[PDB]
């Protein structure tokens, strides 16, 4: 029942009780770890175990657990449940569960930030043109002049699932990606078929390797409509290199503002399908991610080649060295336009002190080690060497299908 | 029952069914993944089995599935087990075992090496003396002048459990560590513990930075005792590097041959608790791990030091710049030298491709992702991108306590 984890390089144990609350399924067994794999309406019956098993984690959060207005809410609850299939959350308890979403994440190597995060009701958006304007401000608010603010912003619940709000974007700010008749790919690989999907509901495509795409908003289980983010609130680095003078000139830029825009929110069990959230970047998501996959912008090569390495031999390790440049020049750029980043060795280094303090404050941290170590320099970060268990508490972040599979035109 | 992984670079999507064949549990439930977990006698009824369950896989594998041979080793088997408790493998059997145990073992990136394996029968060693000579012979035929060979010697299987075959060093070869009364620590700090109880045994230390450990052998439950390794069979490479001439000042050096000596070799239910096997480095176990953890050698500020890298933050990523150089070091020493090694790149390269025929040819391949991604440049190896299913398949390796937790002292 109760669970040891330790620290094999400070030989430091914390004891995980907090996994005993955990309600979902990881997709192991007792004969198959799944630990790798990416992808492992409610009824009125499925509803109030739920609602009630988050109030009172909510009522027990301020110290009023058992109360007569713990009591008198839960009895309202059920009443609305009963009378209109599902229920309305008070803001109170929105911000409680859109906060505590993000501490469950396990994949978040940020969450020592999980109790700074501005929460933007739009449960009465109604339209995607209010949708579109709820983002810009979501946009510039948490970009704040290059001074990043953590936001959320939460758009109506699910109701009979013909009604649903989504933003049908990956992220908020991403480039598109176009096949060539050359065989290649112009701009981001990832982003090919959204593209199309863009072009094809109207969006007039620059055709360039850097285009910020279009939102597509939904609303109301609406067709989705094309938003172009104002130019002005999209901001962007150009990446240079502190000694490489040539760097500048491989023309590479990425956007300030990470936005995750494709995730369902779950709250007592009332679903948010479209809550984009967003903070600040961990440098290795550009420079090691972004830039240097294979399936990505795939720049290795470049500028080893720019480097003068010797690229005859994969021992000479000039992948390696030139994956270090790279990331080098990723933070040297954020850094001198004052634009907020975070660099692997910091961000790991505080999710171990918060690790330290959810232990000690909340009996455990849920925490999934094959996306919490950084995509390189893995065993010189302290999360390397930190034994994690992964199990899923909600209020949670949860992955859901494209929409333009689900969508009936 | 069919799972799939996906590779994520690829789109290449492969079905295991081989998980069907695993009976043992992971430490994973419904709840809960303990996937970066390290750690997460037998009777009659319960042996004959798991002896039944492996001679089956044997004879299948030598198309001889049901044969009178097949029936008759079977019968010759329950004999055994119902008369003494227990069997012997054959020869045959007993490579076979060996060499699926590797095959299987989840956290091995080298399995495309698995069925070229030289093993050594050691199962008429009776002393330990007799285990330091098989154990010398081993180093020699391994080490094969920098030429690594893959070889494993097995020691007699676990009877009673009170008369157990135990090599306690966790490695044939390893640096002693010596704890400072200022609390700085000489050499491998990894190895302090285990090196206190050499010198207890009788081994007079010579104090340094890179000491070879005596081995430490006991043979049918006896109180261990103390032997050297003859220098002379000890390969060590001398660390450099290509461009910097000030690396080999450093005064660092690292031995050739990787040799595991403290795992449990489980072939058909019988234990084999002394089973020595060695194959050769891929560079980040030691220009990684050894040279780099703050819990080993923890040379990085030293060889940035030296790099003159800006210290003063880490987002000058002064860390992982000399963090490649040194792996650079150690890749060029062991090369310049003859002694085979790996980089990280053709290791899982070369694993991606063994995983990949094995699912075709076997029907899966278990693998711990925790463990398979190499610890630097991560998801600029295949290795990053791809699911993995971990999952336990017999005859297996597994984790056993360290010897002087458990030892009865006899005096
Ligand atoms: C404040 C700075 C933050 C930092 C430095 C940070 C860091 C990260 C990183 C590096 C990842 C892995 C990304 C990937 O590999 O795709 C991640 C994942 C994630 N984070 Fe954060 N995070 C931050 C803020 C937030 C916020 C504000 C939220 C929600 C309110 C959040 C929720 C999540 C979730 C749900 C995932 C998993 C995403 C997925 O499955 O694709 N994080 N975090
Ligand atoms: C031929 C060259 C080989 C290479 C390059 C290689 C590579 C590796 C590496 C890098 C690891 C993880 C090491 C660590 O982090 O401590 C490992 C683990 C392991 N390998 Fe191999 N391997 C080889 C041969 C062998 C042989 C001959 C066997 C047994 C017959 C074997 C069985 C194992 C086992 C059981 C583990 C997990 C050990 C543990 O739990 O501590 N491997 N391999
Ligand atoms: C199939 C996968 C299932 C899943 N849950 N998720 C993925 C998204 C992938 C993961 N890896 C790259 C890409 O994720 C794209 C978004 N990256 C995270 C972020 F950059 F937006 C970010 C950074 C810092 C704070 C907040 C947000 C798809
Ligand atoms: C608590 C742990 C449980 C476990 N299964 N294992 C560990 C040994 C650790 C793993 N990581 C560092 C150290 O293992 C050190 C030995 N590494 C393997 C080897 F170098 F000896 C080797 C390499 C290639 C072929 C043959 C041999 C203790
Ligand atoms: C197959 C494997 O699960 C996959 O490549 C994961 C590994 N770890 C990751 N870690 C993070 N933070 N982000 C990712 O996209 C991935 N990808
Ligand atoms: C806590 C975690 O499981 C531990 O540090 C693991 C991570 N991955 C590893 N991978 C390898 N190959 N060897 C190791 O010792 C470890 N250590
Ligand atoms: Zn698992």
């Amino acid at each position: 029942r109760f669970l040891k984890v330790k620290n094999w390089e400070t030989d430091v144990v914390l004891t995980d009780t907090l996994h005993l609350k955990s309600t979902l399924e990881t997709g192991c067994t007792e004969h198959i770890c799944m630990g790798s794999i990416m992808l492992p309406v409610r009824t009125k019956d499925q509803l109030f175990p739920l609602a009630k098993e988050f109030l009172d984690q909510y009522y027990s959060s301020i110290k009023r657990f058992g109360s007569k207005a713990h009591m008198d809410r839960l009895e309202e609850v059920n009443k609305e449940i009963e009378s209109t299939s599902t229920y309305q959350l008070k803001d109170t308890e929105l911000i409680y569960g859109a906060k505590h979403a993000w501490r469950n994440a396990s994949r978040c190597v940020g969450r020592i930030q999980w109790s700074k995060l501005q929460v933007f009701d739009a449960r009465d958006c109604t339209t995607a043109h209010g949708m579109f304007n709820y983002i810009c401000n979501h946009v510039k608010y948490a970009t704040n002049k290059g001074n990043l603010r953590s936001a959320i912003t939460i758009f109506p619940q699910r109701t009979d699932g013909k009604h649903d709000f989504r933003v049908w974007n990956s992220q908020l700010i991403r480039y598109a990606g176009y096949k060539q008749p050359d065989g290649s790919t112009l701009g981001d690989p990832a982003n090919v078929q959204f593209t199309e999907i863009c072009i094809q509901q109207g969006w007039k495509a620059p055709r360039g390797r850097f285009d910020v795409l279009p939102l597509l908003l939904q609303a109301n289980g609406n067709d989705p409509e094309l938003f172009q983010i104002p130019p002005e609130l999209v901001l962007e680095v150009p990446i240079r290199h502190p000694k490489f003078d040539w760097f500048k000139d491989l023309g590479l830029k990425w956007y300030g503002l990470p936005a995750v825009s494709n995730m369902l929110l779950e709250i007592g069990g009332l679903e948010f399908s479209a809550c984009p959230f967003s903070g600040w970047y961990m440098g290795t998501e550009i420079g090691v991610r972004d830039y240097c996959d294979n399936s990505r912008y795939n720049i290795l090569e470049e500028v080893a080649k720019k480097m003068d390495l010797d690229m005859r031999k994969t021992s000479s390790l000039w992948k390696d060295q030139a994956l270090v440049e790279i990331n080098i020049a990723v933070l040297y750029s954020f850094q001198s336009d004052k634009v907020t980043i975070v660099d692997h060795h910091s961000a790991t280094e505080s999710f171990i002190k918060h690790m330290e303090n959810e232990y000690r404050c909340r009996g455990g941290c849920p925490a999934d080690w094959v996306w919490i170590v950084p995509p390189m320099s893995g065993s010189i970060t302290p999360v390397f060497h930190q034994e994690m268990l992964n199990y899923r508490l909600t209020p949670s972040f949860e992955y859901q299908p494209d929409p333009w599979n689900t969508h009936v035109w």
